[PDB]
């Protein structure tokens, strides 16, 4: 319950902030341009919150948040004063309409600057492209890279962090082979090494495209001793302290820590006997993992924090900077961001990413609320992303999304008059039919 109703409301806040910030969009250029905005509707559904403005503005949230509009005085849709003709959208320039229904993707694309550029004057951390460990009869096995190698850059973009490596990794989806200039750690010798990629196969929704790799980054080490224990749990009615250094766990000595985890998490109510070292005093104890609710089957549970030691700050990298190279870079981020969703479009539709994978509404709620809950550095950059694929999926060119309107406006301007009389009315039905069918078979995908 109070995992859900987090996920929930900054799943909500999320829609909110894009939907407004698109008809903002809309609005502020439409009545910069000289027509009268009439409604502001901020999502479907049956109306909440109605105010308005004194220039006849209706401002209205409404409850289903997947989606808006913005309502323009035209007199293809209601009488018009012979004084207001000239505030209509249908009585203004192809140019102007064709900026005003620009504007809403647009805006979601200055938003999505504007949430880099918070965050680069906040700052946003991160960790240098440093391999750890190296599965062997790997991608990565198989090109001589060994561990304790910085990744200096993929296909000659910079990539300075991991985040950035896996970002140009699910770029490179459908090609036979990558290059990828690499360097150890502290000598800047760059070397170009090539992996091959002709059975790589991936899941970019399931799996880390760096383990697919055979590479595990390295991060900060989880070692065998109690931080604190959980009042009331299984570890606290195992006599465990704070402090306390797991070394045997059944016979056997503990080398790691997931092996602890996969003995709690596969025998529930079964006793394990751990072998303990406590102020340099060896001693015996019998921890009895509970059963609480998990996913699949019943996980244990014992009420253990490990202590982690946190990677030395050489592999660490600050992304603060002033005013005026903040907003340098986050337009330099968000134009980025466009062209990679511009080609992930492309992977989607020529036949090399299943769509089986993609965002469901109720992974979109999941990952809100994680961001949500680490932070405001994260959950902006995680606003920027969203705001960039819903102003760049709006503009693609069918009947009833803003890239329609635009298709139609130039067709209106190459031919002299509008399309179709009524023969758009059964495109601007079906295309309604085929955005509904679009958001079923996404929701069905994600169950
Ligand atoms: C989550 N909903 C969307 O992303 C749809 C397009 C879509 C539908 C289904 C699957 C994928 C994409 N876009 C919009 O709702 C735009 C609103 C933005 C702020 C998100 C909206 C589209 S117009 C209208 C459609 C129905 C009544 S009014 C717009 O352009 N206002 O200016
Ligand atoms: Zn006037
Ligand atoms: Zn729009």
């Amino acid at each position: 319950m109070l995992s859900f109703l987090w996920d929930l409301a900054s799943f909500i806040v999320a829609l909110g902030v894009l939907i407004t910030v698109h008809e903002f969009g809309h609005f502020w250029v439409a009545r910069r341009c000289g027509v009268r905005v009439e409604r502001f509707s901020i999502g479907f559904g049956k109306a909440l919150w109605r105010r308005t403005d004194k220039l006849g503005t209706e401002y209205v949230i409404a409850l289903i948040p997947l989606g808006g509009y913005v309502k323009m005085l035209d007199e293809r849709a209601e009488p018009v004063v012979p004084e207001l003709r000239h505030h209509a959208f249908n009585n203004k320039s192809v140019g102007q309409r064709a900026a005003i229904i620009a504007a809403g993707p647009v805006a979601n694309f200055i938003f999505a600057i504007f949430a880099y550029w918070l965050v680069f004057i906040i700052g946003v951390p991160g960790v240098r492209p440093v391999v750890g460990e190296i599965a062997a009869n790997s991608i990565a096995a198989e090109a001589q890279i060994a561990p304790g190698t910085e990744l200096k850059a993929v296909d000659g973009i910079e990539t300075p962090d991991w985040d950035a490596v896996r970002l140009q990794l699910v770029d490179k989806i459908g090609d036979e082979s990558t290059t990828i200039t690499v360097a150890p750690f502290g000598s800047d010798q760059r070397r170009d090494v090539k992996l091959d990629l002709r059975h790589w196969a991936f899941e970019p929704d399931k799996e880390d495209p760096v383990s697919s790799l055979g590479i595990r980054p390295r991060g900060p080490q989880i070692e065998p001793v109690l931080e604190n224990v959980q009042p009331n749990s299984a570890a606290s009615k195992a006599g465990l302290q704070a402090g306390d250094r797991i070394v045997k766990v059944d016979g056997q000595p503990l080398t790691q820590w997931v092996t602890f985890v996969m003995l709690v998490r596969d025998n529930p109510g079964k006793s394990l006997a751990l072998e303990i070292e406590r102020q340099g005093s060896p001693l015996s104890l019998t921890l009895i993992p509970e059963s609480k609710p998990g996913n699949g089957k019943a996980i244990g549970f014992v009420g253990i924090e490990p202590k982690v030691i946190p990677l030395p700050d050489e592999y660490k990298v600050v992304r603060q900077y002033g005013p005026f190279n903040a907003i340098v870079e986050a337009t330099d981020k968000t134009w980025q961001l466009m062209k990679l969703t511009v080609s992930m479009l492309g992977k989607l539709i020529t036949g090399d990413v299943k769509l089986n994978n993609l965002s469901g509404p109720i992974s979109i709620a999941k990952g809100a609320g994680m961001t949500a809950e680490l932070g405001v550095v994260y959950y902006l950059p995680f606003l920027a992303l969203i705001s960039v694929n819903l102003g760049i999926i709006n503009l693609f060119p069918l009947p009833v999304l803003d890239g329609g309107h635009l298709l139609f406006l130039a067709i209106e301007k190459i031919k002299g008059g509008p399309v179709s009389e009524r023969v758009q009315d059964f495109c601007y039905r079906i295309g309604s039919i085929l955005l509904v069918l679009l958001m079923g078979l996404a929701l069905f995908n994600d169950f």
